[PDB]
DNA sequence: CATTAGA
DNA sequence: TCTAATG
C-alpha cells in the first residue's frame, strides 16, 4: 500500500504507456499482473532478485526494479516521460471521442493539440467534435451544489412525462460526494422489464423532455435503452453560465431497478465487500440480479427485489445508508 | 462487460 | 461486420 509504492507506480507508468503509445497488450498486461502482485506484497522489496520471487515478475521486470531502487529514477521511462510523440498520445487521448487508436492516427498526421484539433475538426466525427467543443467544462468537477440543481431539473421534467417513471441519480453524489465527474440517472418503468418487449419511447420521451427545456444540449450517443449526452443549468439573470455537463440517462427493466442501482451506487469497494458477503450467505449479486447459490457449484434463480432493502436482507446484512457505502 | 457509432 | 470508445 505505500511499502511498494513506487514499485507498482513506475511499473503502472511502464503499463500504461505499452497499451496508449505501442500496441503491446501483452506487455501491457504484463505489467499490471506484476504491479498488481508486487503491491500484495507484504515486505519492503530490496532487490529485482527477490521481486523476481514473484508470479508474473520475469527477468524484464526484475530489471527495471533494480535500475529503480538504484537509482531514483528509470531511463526507459524517462525516456519515455521525455518524447514527444508518445507525449501528444496522452494528451490527444484527453479528448472525449479520443482513444489510442485516434490518437494515434491523429499524430502520425500531424496533429499533436487542441489547436491542430481545431484546424482539423473536419477530421473529426460528432462525439469527438462535442468532446473537443467542451474539453474545458469536460475536465471540471460538479460541485454537489450543482448536483442538486440539476437532479431537481431532470426528477422534474420526468414525473412530468409520466408519473410512473423512477428515476435515480446514482453514483457518488448518490453517495454524499462532494462533488462528482458527471451524472449518472438510472432509468426505470413498470411497464419495463425483463420479458415485456421492450418500447424504446420510454427512453425517448424523457429525453424528449430534457432537450425541450434545454437542459440537454447535445447528444454524444442515443440508443434505445442508453443516451450519453451534454447539459446544462440555465444560465441565471446572467453574468455567469453553467460549465456543459456530461450525463448518461439509462434505461431500466423494471425488474432490475435497485440490483442495477445498487451497482452504481458503489462504491467500487462496497460492491465487492457486499458480492464477496453475498457468497458465504449463499448467493450471488451481479449488476442485474441476484440469485441464491446451489451446492451442485453453481446454481440460479433470480430474487425478487422491490429495493436495495430486500438485497441487504436477503444476505442479511446491515442496511448501509449510500452515505456510508463508502467501503 | 456491454452498448452505440462508424465506415 | 469489426472495431473503437465510454461507462
Ligand atoms: O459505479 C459508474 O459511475 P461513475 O463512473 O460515474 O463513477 P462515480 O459516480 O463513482 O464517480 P463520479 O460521479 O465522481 O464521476
Ligand atoms: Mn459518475
Ligand atoms: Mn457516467
Ligand atoms: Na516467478
Ligand atoms: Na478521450
Amino acid at each position: 500500500e505505500t511499502l511498494n509504492g513506487g514499485i507498482t507506480d513506475m511499473l503502472t507508468e511502464l503499463a500504461n504507456f505499452e497499451k496508449n503509445v505501442s500496441q503491446a497488450i501483452h506487455k501491457y498486461n504484463a505489467y499490471r499482473k506484476a504491479a498488481s502482485v508486487i503491491a500484495k506484497y507484504p515486505h519492503k522489496i530490496k532487490s529485482g532478485a527477490e521481486a523476481k520471487k514473484l508470479p508474473g515478475v520475469g527477468t524484464k521486470i526484475a530489471e527495471k526494479i533494480d535500475e529503480f531502487l538504484a537509482t531514483g529514477k528509470l531511463r526507459k521511462l524517462e525516456k519515455i516521460r521525455q518524447d514527444d510523440t508518445s507525449s501528444s498520445i496522452n494528451f490527444l487521448t484527453r479528448v472525449s471521442g479520443i482513444g489510442p487508436s485516434a490518437a494515434r492516427k491523429f499524430v502520425d498526421e500531424g496533429i499533436k493539440t487542441l489547436e491542430d484539433l481545431r484546424k482539423n475538426e473536419d477530421k473529426l466525427n460528432h462525439h469527438q467534435r462535442i468532446g473537443l467543443k467542451y474539453f474545458g467544462d469536460f475536465e471540471k468537477r460538479i460541485p454537489r451544489e450543482e448536483m442538486l440543481q440539476m437532479q431537481d431539473i431532470v426528477l422534474n421534467e420526468v414525473k412530468k412525462v409520466d408519473s410512473e417513471y423512477i428515476a435515480t441519480v446514482c453514483g457518488s453524489f448518490r453517495r454524499g460526494a462532494e462533488s462528482s465527474g458527471d451524472m449518472d440517472v438510472l432509468l426505470t418503468h413498470p411497464s419495463f422489464t425483463s420479458e415485456s418487449t421492450k418500447q424504446p419511447k420510454l427512453l425517448h420521451q424523457v429525453v424528449e423532455q430534457l432537450q425541450k427545456v434545454h437542459f440537454i444540449t447535445d447528444t454524444l450517443s442515443k440508443g434505445e435503452t442508453k443516451f450519453m449526452g451534454v447539459c446544462q443549468l440555465p444560465s441565471k439573470n446572467d453574468e455567469k453560465e453553467y460549465p456543459h455537463r456530461r450525463i448518461d440517462i439509462r434505461l431500466i427493466p423494471k425488474d432490475q431497478y435497485y440490483c442495477g442501482v445498487l451497482y452504481f451506487t458503489g462504491s467500487d469497494i462496497f460492491n465487492k465487500n457486499m458480492r464477496a458477503h453475498a457468497l458465504e450467505k449463499g448467493f450471488t449479486i451481479n449488476e442485474y440480479t441476484i440469485r441464491p447459490l446451489g451446492v451442485t457449484g453453481v446454481a440460479g434463480e433470480p430474487l425478487p427485489v422491490d429495493s436495495e432493502k430486500d438485497i441487504f436482507d436477503y444476505i442479511q446484512w446491515k442496511y448501509r445508508e449510500p452515505k456510508d457505502r463508502s467501503e
